[PDB]
């Protein structure tokens, strides 16, 4: 199937670095033509793109006019600006171009060897499965540490959102496009009444890497976490792998029972490297106190989106820990997130 690869661009020349990558590991131009959308109108950053020929499709959002904003956000101009050149290259691609999907990419990712190969073995799983709502190339919590470098082509299901590099359907865009938000668009998405319990696909290693230290956004998220994210660079070959074990009714009923019948550990224990021989264990948390305690103590990330957790699934936040698979995990009586956990 053909799957479009929109890059969003603005006014950073390192545009180049993203689809010099891009460009470098593209299988097929007809099976992913790349398309490229530019915003505010920067005359460097466009020559740069436009340097690349028919290797890309350069289009232009039309209004580069300043935006009315809400009285609690006047420091919070580019982010209207974002969401709405969004709204506009989505638009493209699904009502001008007319594409059954795309990979949505920000100018500042830098993509891994197995990029193409990964959304080209997900695309059918999330045709066929409605509980998932997109393939994401990110882990929220992949840091070179917590992720096991001998199971690159290990994926996972998780409730959060995860952005940066994500497969959508044309079916999603018609069900969001008549909502889509003023400002602050993911964490839009990541409310329950978008999301409608969904999940995405993530991978064990993020398939991109982020090296937009200026930008939009203050750069303390970046400096204190995104930065870390490792970038996967062992290719897998995806396409030749049985991924069943994603459809929703075979990873509830198994990666569920694994991490429930794997031995409960205190998180002292864990911090410690106490009890080595148990290589995958459960740390429970029981409250918000707990949950955001023992996510620090075992350096994860412990900020929570309409109360669900990074990378969590059922509330299971799953990474390695000095070498041994953990599952800090709420009791097996969980029933649903709540919102008010801030
Ligand atoms: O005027 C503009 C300025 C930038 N853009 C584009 O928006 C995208 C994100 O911009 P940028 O990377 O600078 O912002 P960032 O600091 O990562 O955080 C935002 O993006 C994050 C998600 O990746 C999100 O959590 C956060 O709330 C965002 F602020 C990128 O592709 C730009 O080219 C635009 O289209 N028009
Ligand atoms: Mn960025």
């Amino acid at each position: 199937a053909v799957i479009p690869i929109l890059v969003i661009a603005c006014d950073r020349s390192t545009v180049r670095r993203c689809l010099d990558k891009l460009l470098h590991y593209r299988p097929s131009a007809e099976l992913f033509p790349i398309i490229v959308s530019q915003d505010c109108g920067h005359e460097e950053t466009a020559q740069v793109i436009a340097s690349y020929g028919s290797a890309v499709t350069h289009i232009r959002q039309p209004d580069l006019s300043n935006i009315a904003v809400q009285p609690d956000h006047r420091k919070f101009q580019g982010y209207y600006k974002i969401a709405r050149h969004y709204r506009w290259a989505l638009g493209q691609i699904f009502h001008n171009f007319n594409y059954p999907a795309a990979v949505v990419v920000e100018d500042d990712l830098e993509v891994a060897p197995d990029f193409f190969e990964y959304f080209q073995a997900t695309y059918p799983l999330l045709k066929a499965d409605p509980s998932l709502w997109c393939v994401s190339a990110w882990n929220d919590n992949g840091k070179e540490q917590m992720v096991d470098s001998s199971k690159p082509e290990l994926l996972y299901r998780t409730d959060f959102f995860p952005g940066l590099g994500w497969l959508l359907l044309a079916e999603l865009w018609a069900e969001l496009e008549p909502k889509w938000p003023k400002a602050f668009w993911d964490d839009w998405m990541r409310r329950p009444e978008q999301r409608k319990g969904r999940a995405c696909v993530r991978p064990e290693i993020s398939r991109t890497m982020t090296f937009g230290r200026k930008g939009v956004s203050h750069g303390q998220f970046f400096d204190q976490h995104l930065k870390f994210i490792k970038l996967n660079q062992q290719f897998v070959p995806f396409t030749q792998l049985d991924l069943s074990y994603l459809q929703q009714e075979a990873y509830d009923r198994d990666f569920l029972a694994r991490v429930y019948g794997a031995p409960q550990l205190q998180v002292e224990k864990v911090r410690t490297n106490d009890r080595k021989e148990l290589g995958e264990v459960r740390v429970q948390y029981t409250g918000r106190d707990s949950f955001k305690a023992f996510a620090k103590a075992l350096g994860v990330m412990d900020d929570l989106k309409s109360g669900v957790p990074r990378a969590g699934y059922r509330g299971i936040v799953t990474f390695l820990f000095r070498g041994r698979r953990v599952h800090l995990a709420p009791p097996q009586t969980w029933d649903g997130y709540d919102p008010s956990w801030t």
